[PDB]
């Protein structure tokens, strides 16, 4: 399939040439899968979404993601214009307030939430979770990434904004899930994004048009931006039948365009996300 005048990132994950804008990709779209947005929540009635979104869990008064960030990054994981994975399910946990903060303790709860809770979903091509978030290094973090990610779960997270590396943070620093580092339209490395070893992959995070809440649409940035490309990637190729879960991350980065981003230091995978779809 071919979706002309796509969002840049979406002509960029099908695509060996930066300067493109249709995204092309296999036509059974993520059907099958689930992808879990762990974030401030999901207008679910939003028509990109087609009423394959849904809130699963909320820790908070309400379900509706009064902030928007939620929305723009499940936009990216499976909307039917600003999407990757355009035929997943979308499930929405609300571990982050209005304002985008959230506990910890929260969070951890929402992961462990996660990897029952795929247990009560028809998922038969396989599970992913989206965690654009994540704050300073936490071991109790980390863990329940890793417990996530072990249970089968397709775990993409964040590497940060900080220009900074990311073993300081979590839980981008947690080596069994997908970290994920952001780029620009020009195959630069975002001027925000962190770097560093604990880094997997690149994706798309600087101006990216997604889905905004009152059923409107925007541009912003940020490795949060990044990171439901990567899962709407797994999301993808899992209903392909190309990967799983477990192997998922290592397959992206092993079909990945490679070396072709600017601004990479020293000793971080220079790594571009890619579906290798040939039409
Ligand atoms: C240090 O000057 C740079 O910004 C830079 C230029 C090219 C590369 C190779 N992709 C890495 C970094």
């Amino acid at each position: 399939a071919a979706q002309t005048n796509a969002p840049w990132g979406l002509a960029r994950i099908s695509s060996t040439s930066p300067g493109t804008s249709t995204y092309y990709y296999d036509e059974s779209a993520g059907q099958g899968s689930c992808v879990y947005v762990i974030d401030t929540g999901i207008e679910a009635s939003h028509p990109e979404f087609e009423g394959r979104a849904q809130m699963v869990k909320t820790y908070y008064y309400s379900s509706r993601d009064g902030n928007g960030h939620g929305t723009h990054c499940a936009g990216t994981v499976g909307s039917r214009t600003y999407g990757v994975a355009k035929k997943t399910q979308l499930f929405g946990v609300k571990v982050l307030d209005d304002n985008g903060s959230g506990q910890y303790s929260t969070i951890i709860a929402g992961m462990d939430f996660v990897a029952s809770d795929k247990n009560n979903r028809n998922c038969p091509k396989g599970v992913v979770a989206s965690l654009s978030l994540g704050g300073g290094y936490s071991s109790s973090v980390n863990s329940a990434a890793a417990r996530l990610q072990s249970s089968g779960v397709m775990v993409a997270v964040a590497a940060g904004n900080n220009n900074a590396d990311a073993r300081n943070y979590s839980p981008a620093s947690e080596p069994s899930v997908c970290t994920v580092g952001a780029s620009d339209r020009y195959d630069r490395r975002s001027s925000f994004s962190n770097y560093g070893s604990v880094l997997d992959i690149f994706g798309p995070g600087t101006d990216i048009l997604s889905t905004w809440i009152g059923g409107s649409t925007r541009s912003i940035s940020g490795t949060s931006m990044a990171t439901p490309h990567v899962a709407g990637l797994a999301a993808y190729l899992m209903t392909l039948g190309k990967t799983t879960a477990a192997s998922a991350c290592r397959y992206i980065a092993d079909t990945a365009n490679k070396g072709d981003l600017s601004n990479i230091p020293f000793g971080t995978v220079n790594l571009l996300a890619y579906n290798n779809y040939q039409a």
